[PDB]
């Protein structure tokens, strides 16, 4: 049986809801096949993410951790490929951080690849009906800072910790002064379960 | 005042399996919520063929109010349309094989007609449940408009009285799956078509936001 | 044979620094284009008194066939519009404050107008010459739908040998160096104004 | 005086014409300020790319190397900031490779960032009324490849000199029967010339 820890992030921006946070904390407590889901929030700000991060890991211990996050005006679930170690703030984040050309490890590589079979993760969703697909940029903000990290953290002291992250699109309440793409927070709950489970089940991914 | 309102969805088109309007509004056959009280027919995605079928589920349920709804892929919003052209202009064939061009749907029959549903107050009442939703000025020149056209051009001529109008909606998600685009849940959008159902049942006059 | 055409663009409006719509026509005034002889004015961003300023457009310049020109932002094509509505519908002011709501711009009038123009062959004439183009069924509910309908009403009901119509063109570069948006160069969508002049000049026929 | 190297692609299928070609033949040969300009075409091939980037790269002993792409469908000049290790193709090259899942250096880093002043160039072509941006994603087509095989060369062989990658958008003659967006080809033409200038010029970035 495997524990899966999924983080989600509080509302950014004039935002008051952010689906991600609302997504996966329904999941918390949820198992199906060899998951065991635990859930934790983490704050959308530079540097505190990171040991907000932590502590969860040390709390629970997991054997897959999947952060996700917002990536408004995607329209499938979208697992991210790869990591990169730099924070550029287009905005401030929830405490008037705004880094700009900052690596976020000094020394640390350029890139983290995920460590998710995001391949047959994309496939899995899809079966069941929701839009996914890769993604190769998880930008600069917030989202990219925490996944970066987390796979710093892995590579360097918990190797065998599956991690990665996964962009989800804005839900529908979000989208009603401006037109913009959405997923329903039932799918992409949904999508979120079958995520977990994949991982849980499958360490080596598909081509 | 209860009122009988008829909605209507197409049958299977463009090489997709489901239509998803039809699907929405079958789900809502024999619905009763508030003043209104819902049957749902379906109209087959053909020129000329739809305005028959139309007019034989007016001749059958006798509605006081008529809520025809079609499919806009690449739409990201519950769509009232507010106006109808005079116009069927086909870049791909129906299913029947009709590809007009450069037709007059009524001849000599005006330009266009303007929706008789409270469009702006749909609206509302469906951002109000939290689904998008907004007015659109073209509902295109195929087989949606068409049957729009053609339902106003019938209440105008004869039956004055009948509150007629069309919304379109997104893809669903499972129409997404092998090309990205936009989407509604089909839950979603069967709350929507019911808010603009109830909506229009309750109120004949529109607001002005 | 010669055809007098009259093109319109609209005067500044706020934020922008110079109309890209007059800009591109202003640069065809005097122009002998085939069988047009083009001149060009300037129309204000401002209901109602647009319309007065086309009509004496209209009585200076007796002109065989009218294009007002606009600017449809976001667009990614030249677009020639295929029919006028009988609404004023603004999300924010004219230039002189009218915001109007839902009201008529020619109370009894029909819902409708189509164009006058030979709208496709100038679509197709447009392509030809390697710029992008398409008919487009809905010009808004602002100035430029607004100007569409007064000139065709004026038409039918006061000058019904005129043939006239209404082309929406992109921003230019320049407009989008902030926000991202599709543009053409002011160097093609005058060409493409050009194009549409010669054609309606040559063709009163569309194809 | 630096001596830039810029490269565009060949034909692609489909297209008659890949413009990041017809935009830096344009500027073969060009001497503004500090650039002294040079062109060089490079099949839209896996591998082979790489190889006929090295045989420019050797036969101009380049400074600054730009390498020049078309992301259609973008709707600015967009230099890159970053290349990644990865070969993943949707459709074949014009030799019919069409790698999944593949490293382009096995043992190579995930990824090398680009060596130009980017956020300079950038700005440098707003000021001239071209919209640009800075990208953080090549894509995994040829594109990304040749970026990430110049940053390994680089590396690897070279590492005084400064290259990277800039992608531009479709020209409008491409946009015909699917609308998209588009920018001139002289406006490109304009802006990698700026780029090019803006390299030499200036070692850092802002």
């Amino acid at each position: 049986e495997k524990k899966v820890l999924l983080t989600g992030f509080d509302p950014f921006g004039g935002e008051t809801v952010n689906p991600s946070w609302e997504a996966v904390k329904r999941l918390n407590g949820a198992a199906e096949g060899p998951a065991s889901i635990v859930s934790e929030q983490v704050p959308t700000v530079f540097y505190k993410s990171l040991a907000v991060l932590r502590e969860a890991m040390k709390k629970h211990q997991p054997d897959i951790i999947i952060c996700v996050g917002q990536a408004g005006g995607r329209m499938q679930i979208t697992p991210e490929r790869v990591a990169i170690n730099l924070n550029e703030a287009r905005i401030p984040d929830n405490e008037g951080n705004q880094p700009v050309g900052e690596d976020i490890s000094q020394g640390g590589p350029a890139a983290y690849w995920t460590g998710l079979p995001i391949k047959r993760i994309v496939e899995e969703i899809k079966k069941e009906g929701i839009p996914a697909a890769v993604s190769y940029t998880a930008g600069t903000f917030v989202c990219n800072h925490l996944f970066y990290g987390l796979m710093d953290e892995i590579s360097r002291h918990h190797p065998h910790i599956r991690g990665g992250f996964i962009h989800i699109p804005y839900i529908p309440e979000q989208t009603l002064q401006k037109s913009a793409p959405s997923l329903s927070l039932d799918h992409i709950t949904k999508a979120l379960k079958i995520a977990a489970v994949t991982a849980a089940a499958h360490e080596d991914d598909i081509e």
